[PDB]
């Protein structure tokens, strides 16, 4: 399944409420699921001279499993939107696989505000597109998005109440992982 073609970053976009606290995933709009499985998110994305790095955890609600992952990657010339490579890991960040040059995704900002966000996810594999996924973020877990957020679903031609919900889901954070 092909990733979402118009997607670019909003641009006038101040970078530093994007690059702030940590994000939990509040709702989530997965186009093709290879997976029936539901998860939560949440991940702390830091920049520096154009390179992000990011902590980003899952936690697979049916199963009731955490997996975790350090992102890597370069800003684009567009604005708010980058592609990274990324470590998977343990959960004292111990590295089972380095980054490579196959696995990566792209996460492109379409709205951020002083406490939720809209980001688009395509995660690919070679050359394929593996995944593509809507989410917006908010600073605490299960907080209210922003009606400038709503909005921003909306605008993207999409339907807030088709994501999936993920206070519904029991998730468990791993508040430790996502800090620093
Ligand atoms: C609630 C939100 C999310 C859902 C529902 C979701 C769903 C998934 C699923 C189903 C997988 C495949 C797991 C497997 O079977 O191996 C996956 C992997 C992955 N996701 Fe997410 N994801 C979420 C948030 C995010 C975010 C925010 C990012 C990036 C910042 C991200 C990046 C990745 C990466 C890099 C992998 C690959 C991990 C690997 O191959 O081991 N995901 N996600
Ligand atoms: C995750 N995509």
């Amino acid at each position: 399944m092909d990733c979402s073609t118009n997607i670019s970053p909003k641009q006038g976009l101040d970078k530093a409420k994007y690059f702030s606290g940590k994000w939990y995933v509040t709702h989530f709009l997965d186009k093709d699921p290879q997976v029936t499985d539901q998860y939560c998110s949440s991940f702390t994305p830091r920049e520096s001279d154009g390179t992000v790095k990011e902590a980003l955890y899952h936690y697979n609600a049916n199963k009731k499993t955490s997996f975790y992952n350090i992102g890597e990657g370069k800003l684009e010339s567009s604005g708010l939107q980058y592609t990274a490579k990324y470590k998977t890991v343990d959960k004292k960040k111990a590295v089972l696989k380095e980054a490579d040059e196959k696995n990566s995704y792209t996460l492109t900002v379409l709205e951020a505000d002083d406490s939720s966000a809209l980001v688009h996810i395509c995660l690919r594999e070679g050359s394929k597109d593996l995944g593509d996924l809507y989410t917006v973020l908010t600073h605490q877990k299960d907080a209210e998005p922003s009606a400038k957020v709503k909005s921003a679903v909306t605008q993207a031609g999409l339907q807030l109440s088709q994501f999936v919900g993920t206070k519904d889901l029991g998730c468990q954070y791993d508040d430790q992982f996502t800090s620093l």
